[PDB]
């Protein structure tokens, strides 16, 4: 049983939760590689049987009438059809609880607000972009964001599955350029071609928004222009700094997470698009000052008068700092949800409280929970934590193409 | 079975082959992740066949006379005593090599400059002083730092051991209250506890430094301070901030690790302490803004008239960084040696290549490798990293009760 201490308090505690990992992970006694970014009916039976427990117990109704008919209501579909189908109720739960397992999301304080929408009816990649339209429409929601997922039908036997092949439903163009560089965003150089070669008339500016690629069974990807007034942006000024409207920077309100697998007792919903409201860092540090990125940092730091010659000056932290408030200031004028990383580990914080007491533990990536910046100023760097896989659980996939 | 490992800001693909060694299995298990927890006869002979191959071939001279013979005087010195000695060469060997695999180091691109005093032929702490305090001294060289260890004898059965009972050479008085609260460092209360239990004179003071409790084998530990001549601070001004200065803070010059233990070739020194000089986020970030260190955080930040009534003006993020740049001010004026985060990380990319040329590897502990400020806008926080333990190494021990 796991040791776990935070070290701002003092206070200890184990995390029985963690012996009760399923599927396995990439660190051995020889080596740990927590850093590394991305590391038969019978299995489905047992998957599927897990599941029915867990969500038996979490409705109070452990080893009842009901449950033990619906084990041998899935084992009698899993031997006539080889998988089975969720009720809705327990697509609900799967999906709240696959939230709530997801070790890298410091946002799970929020876990059991969550509107599940229903899509497993669907039928087309057109029917697909109408609940993807409804998606976007219910959480950006004049900007008071809220949580949402959309879960398409399930990869079966005998065909294809429904994918988005957009990472999120709302991306800003790439374009390789003529001296070898990118404008606009270069980690979506990829999905920009892809767009292009599938008939979308490219742009030439920075903030472009990508047309959405959606894939039917045994179909191609197809083509959709999102509506412009469904796409909500926020034009980025600092408070004081002026010139920092003269940039012309922009980022957009919804964090649509669109390119992930969701895994339901054994089931798999290879589309099934979430989104919630972003936390500043995100914008302000990643998407912005990586060097891989938009990397505005310099441009910043030159405006500011920064000396930036030597790196003792720490210009670098400077210049981040007010790019971090910009964000957030803007976000505010406009009204659009969002959260600094000083709150939301704070909170963070209480769902590790919440859930010591509820499950034992929680599932927690130390160097993703951590934010960008100013990572000893929030209390999670204090803490420390294990590190494991739960299911229900949101996997990440390869590309369609 | 070799780990590959990606660089996120150049997408560079590198193979860690070095991870093939590994001897005292980390903590980590196929199940969770432990990666951010902080602290996790004839034996013998194995361990020093290694360590003397090792030296061997690092001098181009595996299997050739010396070696093999060297390989007999140790099988021949266990064998009639039931332990060894080293060669000097080979203690210099030893420390250089466990400083080059100490995981969390971000300064090992300076492994090959270590300064060792052969500190063997010791015995009583009056003697470990002035030892300490020869150490100190050179170390110091008047702010211009150097690298130096001192290696006290090692250890063996039936008789007791050389401790140093600080954690550092230089430490930091802290005092309770009349209602338990600290004055001064709260780190080091404990240790405080014990010099004023062991008949010193507690101070009045944020910033007394603490004198050393020495242990000779099987003997009480014996109080001595330190010259004040000896100990080398810097009182910490800011460059435009007039009003810092008045605030009152100091840190000391030298960094000097006295108590963990040097196992080279299967000896073990419990007393060998090592110095080098101070990354500035080691001072500004951690000791003067953690919670539970010195915690000034919100005090400066009242001082440069900052909006602490909520977290989105990032008013944190701003006296975090005023701190750190007062920190490398005040040293550069003070003329001592000290590295800001960015020239450090970058120099550890730079080492991170040397030793892939040299030994296919380097065990790296990405938590402790990125600063605890402004982590994401240095290399290292896009360079992924396999962490695993080499020997000869440094390991953390019980404290001496
Ligand atoms: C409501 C506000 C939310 C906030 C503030 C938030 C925050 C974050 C952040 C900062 C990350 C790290 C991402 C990065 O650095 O690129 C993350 C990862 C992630 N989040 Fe959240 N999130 C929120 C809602 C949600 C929702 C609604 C879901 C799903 C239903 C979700 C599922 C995930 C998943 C699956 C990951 C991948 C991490 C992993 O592999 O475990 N989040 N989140
Ligand atoms: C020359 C400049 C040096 C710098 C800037 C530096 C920097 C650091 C830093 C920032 C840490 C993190 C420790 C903490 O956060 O509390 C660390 C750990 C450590 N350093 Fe260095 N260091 C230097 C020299 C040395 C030398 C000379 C030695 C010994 C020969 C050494 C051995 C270690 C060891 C054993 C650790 C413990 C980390 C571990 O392996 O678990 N360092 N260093
Ligand atoms: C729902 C949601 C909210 C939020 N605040 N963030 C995310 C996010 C998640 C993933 Cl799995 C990946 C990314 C992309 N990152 C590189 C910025 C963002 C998702
Ligand atoms: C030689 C050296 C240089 C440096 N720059 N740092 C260290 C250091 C090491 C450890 Cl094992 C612990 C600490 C203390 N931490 C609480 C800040 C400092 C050591
Ligand atoms: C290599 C390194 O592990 C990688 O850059 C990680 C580190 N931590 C992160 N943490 C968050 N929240 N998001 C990220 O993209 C990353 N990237
Ligand atoms: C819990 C967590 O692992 C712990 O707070 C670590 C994180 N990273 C660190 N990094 C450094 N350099 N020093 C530290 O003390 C810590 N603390
Ligand atoms: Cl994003
Ligand atoms: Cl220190
Ligand atoms: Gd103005
Ligand atoms: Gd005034
Ligand atoms: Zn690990």
């Amino acid at each position: 049983f796991p040791r776990v201490k935070n070290w701002e308090v003092g206070s200890i505690t184990y995390d029985t939760l963690s012996a009760q990992a399923q599927q396995d992970g990439p660190c051995t006694p020889r080596r740990c590689l927590g850093s590394l970014v991305f590391p038969a009916p019978e299995q489905l039976l047992s998957q599927a049987r897990d599941f029915i427990n867990q969500y038996y117990s979490s409705i109070k109704r452990s080893g009842s009438q009901a449950h033990e008919q619906r084990l041998q209501e899935v084992e009698a579909e899993v031997a006539a059809t080889g998988t089975y189908q969720l009720r809705e109720s327990e697509l609900v739960f799967g999906a709240k609880q696959a939230w709530r397992n997801a070790p890298r999301c410091v946002g799970r304080i929020q876990w059991g607000k969550l509107q599940v929408f229903d899509a497993r009816d669907c039928r087309s990649a057109q029917e697909m972009f109408t609940y993807i339209c409804n998606h976007i429409k219910y959480a950006t929601n004049r900007g008071n964001l809220r949580s949402a997922i959309t879960v398409f039908p399930q990869r079966c036997p005998g065909r294809g599955d429904f994918r988005i092949w957009n990472s999120q439903l709302v991306r800003y163009a790439g374009y390789r350029q003529q001296d070898g560089s990118v404008r606009g965003d270069p980690a979506n150089v990829e999905i920009t071609e892809l767009c292009i070669q599938h008939g979308w008339t490219p742009g030439n500016g920075r903030f472009d928004v990508l047309p959405l690629l959606l894939q039917a069974p045994d179909e191609p990807p197809e083509l959709f222009l999102l509506p412009p007034e469904l796409v909500l942006e926020v034009p980025l000024e600092h408070p004081t700094l002026e010139w920092f409207a003269a940039l012309g920077l922009r980022w957009y309100a919804l964090p649509a997470v669109s390119n992930m697998l969701l895994e339901i007792g054994g089931l798999e919903f290879p589309a099934a698009p979430f989104s919630g409201w972003y936390m500043s860092t995100e914008i302000g540090t990643r998407n912005l000052c990586d060097p891989h990125r938009y990397n505005i940092l310099e441009d910043v730091a030159v405006c500011m008068d920064l000396d930036t010659r030597t790196t003792s000056s720490l210009w670098k932290d400077k210049a981040a700092v007010e790019i971090n408030v910009a964000v957030l200031h803007s976000y505010q004028l406009a009204k659009v949800t969002i959260v600094d990383h000083h709150a939301a580990t704070a909170s963070f914080m209480k769902h590790l409280e919440n859930e010591q007491k509820a499950r034992g533990g929680c599932p927690a990536d130390w160097a993703w929970i951590v934010p960008p910046i100013s990572g000893s100023l929030t209390p999670v760097f204090h803490q420390e934590m294990v590190n494991y896989f739960l299911s229900p659980a949101f996997r990440y996939q390869p590309d369609p193409w």
